[PDB]
């Protein structure tokens, strides 16, 4: 009834929830403790991390594939895998708008373990997960219409072969499952609580490239996907492929006004943005952005819509409440209220969904409960467990783009303001302003008990299994060996490390040799991480307890070159060093 | 003392944290301990494009090829022994660099690779009469020349050097060859003396060798003597570097004019100047002590009026297991991390001095448990004669069970401690990524930042020069300049529209995009990302930023604004059209 949760997490006390923040155009994922709002860990994903060597090590570059050549990413939408509509703590997925990727993070090790470049698209933006029966598919929007093929003969966005596609990735294999060509474009997406339906907002129904063109239509739409119908067509072989990708491609466009089997287009005003599934599974709610509304699609009416039982796609709209200026996203407390960010008015508005549905029928009922000022210009917002049937109505985070005077000045570039709001009672209460770097757009919270992590690595972990395989071809037992393998101009150093000593403390090579150093940390004490840096060679990486990590570099400078442990690991940490001796050409 | 900063309240101090082996500098508010900004330095930042933009790579020079750094020691420029808020400097141990950050724009504006050395570790600034020199230690002994003919650390031409960088020019000023090696460093309150700890007086490469001697030393530098030798032209140069090199090694037991070696146990680490200017305090690490060098006595030591370099030691208090660093409250107390005992020990410097003369007095005042294994520690304004005795941060290397589990890699634990009273009080546990080693605090009124860029700012003046060569007025022009296989796009940006919304190139063209943000509203930053080309940068109000990339893929390629700038931010986009190679001269 009253909103009175405690926010202080004192020394020695622990946070109640994990928070997983997108890193925005900085490209990483950040783990926070909630309600303290402190950053506990950074998980490199699309960024190159000097500390752990993500982007430099062989294990990381193998996961990134050819996209290892890119040093940037732009991530917005972190989501946790589900079983039976509840978080299962297995995986976190996130998009990369800058280089068109999806990444998977394993929540037991808190590392990115798979990455895919989505084929034949540009800019992976919207991303959310199937909820029921479990996260079989990752659903991802490609935002920008492009020519097909994109070979430089045709540039017109109006061409019959210019379009974008909705993407489904197999969550477990991290291979593409299928793609659906759509009209217009794609902004954000969500899924239902059965597995049959997904939905995405579109703001460029006009297929224009200019600002005024993209705002011409009074209504764009939410495109709804009959995933069962897509799956049936794939199983029957009723698909095409594009370019050199084997991914099954289904055509979800309207042809001469005739609907595809795979899609329905529900008109929604106007350049709508957020696309959020209510926790009771009743509605896809589209945030109206240029229209001061949200539109509520009754998921219960979608089978009739696809069966041809409804005379008009607008018939699945059962509410369209007027809320305020610039609605961008919606979340849920599991008590029947929705909470929507108003970018222009700079507020969070709390409103009762069933009352909004009755107001749409002509009933005189006030569905707006409260408007709370936020600081300033909120984008997305997220209530604890909102993406699950266990939405607990405890905490809300609103992620606001202009912090202005809310923090000390730090130069021309400002932090975002991610504000923690207590929603446990009848009144929302602002309790903490959290400055963050580079515009997290969205975040996701999980109860402490939904996340189970490893304290030390398993020696059979898939994360470094290819390196274990390399060692096997060299006849190396990584748990014990300290040896230097010579192979023409290639040199493969294998060593164990146990604080405060590297297992190989010197080695000699020829100028120009390509050197690979593989280190296995055989300490068993939790938290005794080691590092490895080769001075003046651009080489740096983490080796945590029982991990094997490897890095490759060319020894292009004759002479003595020191290497050292970068992770303070022991009172003799400064002395944990070695020498690479490079004999001149 | 208020410990919690509520919504709408501001922090009272800035904190500048080192980013450790992550390579950036982090700006925190104190006492909230929240991170307000990240300043990329040695890391590549996807968000702002540091390491990708032409302006950043120009500042990095040839070292722009490295994607890593390892920074430990951030320090703020001083005038008359007080922070003046102009510059922050920090080391790079990984690739042997020093970087300068301009505190008005909160960006690294200068970087230097220190010549003929390996691993820049210790770094601190001259205090008096102002920060003319940045002092930096090269940690590892190497051969000179390091050409692969000699590897022996015991060769007469194998050594390391102490380094002085001109703070304003960010060019080398001089280097001093030393015996042993170099760990941490600090400077006095006169400008004459600096000092550095050494742990490898043995010139060894193995753990046992490096621990062999019961004492190493702190080496003291007479900067007046170095300066006088440099003006007299009495120096040599190494390799292709023109930096004056002076010889501070002993030769057959005889001291050089530039250095004195004060025996100190044992593999000492921290080297900290007391805020009253009396002492260089070396933390004994493998010896459970700190050693106090009376800066008073250094002139006499350099004049030969003392029988034993130890005679400048006036205190050696026994404190506990693994002393690593010392800081100061400005009330006559010192605070020392004990890495092994996992504590901060508060002690009275004058009473330790009296105890050294046999007067039995208990100089130890309190020991506070920290969590766990503290390295460096920093009290507010400790590096100045304004040491205010309010806040202390202890930066601990093992956080274990102090935060929620996050997998095998744990955060560090930087703990905020109230030292305003007689009793140290632990108030906040602050988790941090990648091992900040040290940090530095400044009062809010010691830092003055710009809200909008100046159009003549040196950060992008080279880009303005390039534009002028093309006849461009960056404040107004939206033009595509063609120059063979180079294409130079110049545009203004004003939310929510790029001033050039489309341009066409040939496959293989080298494209430079230069964008000047002509919005005047504070906080209205723009971004620029080219999809699937690895291209990303920030353009803040009144900044010009530029980036260069190869249009290696035919077809249409979207670009977009990455910084939420406007209600129509999703629609602030453009298109690069790349004509296929088969349609152009092979
Ligand atoms: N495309 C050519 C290189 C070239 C291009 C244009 C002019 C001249 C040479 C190959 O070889
Ligand atoms: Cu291993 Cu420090
Ligand atoms: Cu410009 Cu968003
Ligand atoms: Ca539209
Ligand atoms: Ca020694
Ligand atoms: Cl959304
Ligand atoms: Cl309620
Ligand atoms: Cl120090
Ligand atoms: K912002
Ligand atoms: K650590
Ligand atoms: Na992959």
């Amino acid at each position: 009834k009253e909103s009175k949760q405690k926010i202080h997490v004192g020394p020695g006390e622990l946070d109640d929830y994990y928070g997983f923040w997108s890193g925005g155009h900085q490209g990483e994922v950040r783990v926070l403790g909630v309600p303290s709002m402190r950053e506990l860990m950074r998980i490199p994903v699309f960024n190159v991390d000097s500390a752990t060597g993500w982007g430099l090590t062989n294990e990381s570059r193998h996961i990134m594939g050819d996209s290892a050549k890119f040093l940037n990413g732009d991530c917005h939408h972190p989501h946790i895998s589900m079983t039976d509509g509840k978080y299962d703590g297995k995986y976190l997925f996130i998009n990369d708008k800058a280089n068109s990727r999806v990444a998977r993070i394993r929540l037991d090790i808190m590392k990115c373990d798979k990455m895919i470049t989505v084929p034949n698209v540009q800019a992976i933006h919207g991303l959310r997960l199937q909820k029921v029966p479990h996260t079989k598919y990752v659903f991802a929007n490609a935002e920008f219409i492009i020519p097909h093929p994109n070979d430089g003969k045709v540039f017109d966005l109006q061409d019959e072969n210019s379009y974008t596609m909705y993407n489904a990735i197999d969550a477990e294999t991290m291979e593409m499952a299928f793609q659906v060509i759509v009209d217009g474009n794609l902004d954000n997406t969500d899924a239902d609580y059965t597995g049959r339906f997904a939905a995405a907002t579109c703001y460029n129904s006009e297929k224009a490239f200019d600002l005024g063109g993209m705002m011409r239509n009074e209504r764009d739409w939410v495109v709804v996907f009959d995933i069962h119908a897509v799956e049936a067509a794939v199983k029957a072989g009723d698909f095409i492929t594009l370019g050199d990708s084997k991914t099954p491609v289904l055509d979800g466009r309207k042809k001469d006004g005739k609907d595809s089997k795979f899609t329905r287009y529900v008109p929604v005003p106007k350049n709508p943005h957020g696309c959020n599934t209510s926790s009771d599974g009743k509605y896809f709610i589209a945030a109206g952005k240029l229209s001061p509304t949200c539109s509520m699609i009754a998921i219960d009416k979608l089978p009739d819509l696809f069966a041809g039982k409804l005379a008009d796609p607008r018939d699945v709209i059962v509410g369209e409440p007027e809320l305020g200026l610039g609605p961008l996203a919606t979340t849920f407390d599991g008590r029947g209220n929705a909470y929507t960010t108003l970018f222009i008015d700079s507020q969070v508005v709390k409103w009762n969904m069933e009352e909004a549905v009755r107001a749409y029928k002509g009933e005189k009922v006030n569905y707006i409960k409260q408007k709370l000022d936020v600081h300033y210009q909120p984008g997305h917002l997220h209530a604890s467990l909102c993406e699950t049937n266990e939405a607990d109505g405890k905490w809300l985070v609103a992620l606001s783009k202009f912090s202005k005077d809310r923090f000390l000045p730090v130069g021309p570039l400002h932090p975002e303001n991610d504000q923690l709001i207590d929603i446990s009672g009848d009144e929302m209460k602002l309790v903490h302003d959290g400055p963050t770097f580079a515009e997290p757009h969205d975040c996701i919270m999980a109860r402490r008990d939904q996340i189970k992590t490893k304290k030390i690595w398993d020696r059979n972990d898939p994360f470094f299994a290819p390196t274990v395989e390399m060692a096997k071809k060299d006849g190396i037992n990584l748990d014990t060996d300290n040896k230097v393998i010579r192979d023409g101009n290639k040199v493969r150093v294998y060593m164990t490390s146990m604080a405060p000593a590297f297992g190989v403390q010197e080695f000699t090579v020829k100028q120009g040799d390509e050197v690979t150093v593989t280190i296995t940390n055989i300490d068993q004490i939790e938290d005794v991480s080691h590092g490895f840096v080769v001075v003046n060679h651009g080489v740096s990486m983490e080796i945590s307890p029982q991990q094997t990590s490897s890095i490759t570099f060319v020894a292009d400078k004759p002479g003595l070159h020191w290497y050292y442990c970068s992770w303070f690991c022991h009172a003799l940490h400064m002395e944990m060093v070695g020498r690479m001796m490079v004999e001149p050409a």
